[PDB]
């Protein structure tokens, strides 16, 4: 079998991406935010605490004949901007794309986090790291992907996230009309739970490689390319008037300027992300400081090659017994 579904941005910044997903019998549609850097699929609910639900779309189990209640089965998340979830379990029939998982466990939540409830836009998440990272207790559940696997044409899934504009997630094929040139493929260390590379160095603009290892993960569900203070202090020297700031909290530049790219490393391989890829925009609305798109990563512990890097490559998430990553030009 195979899927292909579409990923749209949720607003003009590209701050998120939502793919449509099907639950239940018959099914409701929500749009999930697909997320690499986690293991977690959750939903808004009938459950879900009545004032933390602010337009999103919910999943009932109720009103679908294939739910089962995952009896005494729980979960709690927090990710590393700060937000949260939690609530109870089902099992039901998910499907990405044409692509079918039945017993899939589906956590529905009974609270979230203020940043879930103010984004109208994303119905919940679907983790796409490795299963691992589940949170479900006492008995660890597998990501949708997981369970998909064996019934796939090939165990893998793809990545081709749009600058201002949709994209695609294909699982169990790789699309040759997708990207140019060939695919680089680079080792994976699963043993975060994460799909954890090295990435071979970096350039600024049109300056000389730097061959340096940056060890990082591909995070679909983190916005920003988060690398290490060196790096990104390299890169925002060549913007005048460019500055860290902790009020604001990162790297800002004056919106009059004209953004350098930043290439990085894949093996031999180099991936270049333009300038236009690296900003956010304003501050605050009508502010002629606009925030920046690559930001350090001291202080999380991790580097974090998210959608301002991932969105400039056609990228393959290999689950083969040996994992590992693959990144094209497209």
């Amino acid at each position: 079998s195979t899927g292909s579904a579409t990923t749209t941005p949720i607003d003009s910044l590209d701050d998120a991406y939502i793919t449509p997903v099907q639950i239940g019998t018959p099914a409701q549609t929500l749009n999930l935010d697909f997320d690499t850097g986690s293991s977690d699929l959750w939903v808004f609910s009938s459950e879900t605490t009545a004032s933390e639900v602010d337009g999103q779309t919910i999943y009932t189990p109720s009103k679908s004949t294939t739910a089962k209640l995952l009896s005494g089965a729980t979960w709690s998340i927090s990710y590393g901007d700060g937000s949260s979830s939690s609530g109870d379990v089902y099992t039901d029939t998910v499907s990405v794309g044409g692509l079918t998982v039945t017993g899939q466990a589906v956590e529905s939540a009974k609270k979230v986090s203020s940043s879930f409830t103010e984004d109208s836009t994303i119905d919940g998440l679907l983790g796409l790291a490795f299963s691992t990272l589940n949170t479900v207790s006492p008995t660890q559940q597998k990501t949708f992907f997981d369970n998909a696997k064996a019934s796939l044409d090939s165990p893998v899934f793809t990545a081709d996230l749009g600058y201002h504009a949709p994209g695609t997630y294909n699982f169990g094929f790789i699309d040759t009309t997708a990207y140019t040139g060939s695919i680089t493929y680079t080792a994976v260390s699963t043993k975060q739970g994460f799909w954890e590379w090295t990435s071979t160095g970096y350039a600024v603009g049109s300056g000389t490689f730097k061959s340096t290892s940056i060890d990082g993960i591909a995070d679909t569900g983190t916005t920003l390319l988060y690398l290490p203070a060196t790096v990104v202090s390299a890169y925002w020297a060549q913007v005048s008037g460019a500055k860290s700031s902790s009020s604001v909290g990162g790297y800002v530049f004056p919106c009059s300027a004209t953004l350098p790219s930043f290439t990085f490393g894949v093996g031999s391989a180099r991936i270049v992300i333009p300038g236009d890829y690296i900003d956010f925009g304003p501050i605050s609305t009508g502010s002629s400081s606009c925030f920046g798109g690559i930001q350090s990563s001291a202080g999380i512990g991790i580097n974090i090659f998210g959608d301002v890097a991932l969105k400039a490559a056609f990228v393959v998430f290999n689950g083969a017994t040996t994992p590992t990553l693959g990144f094209a030009s497209k």
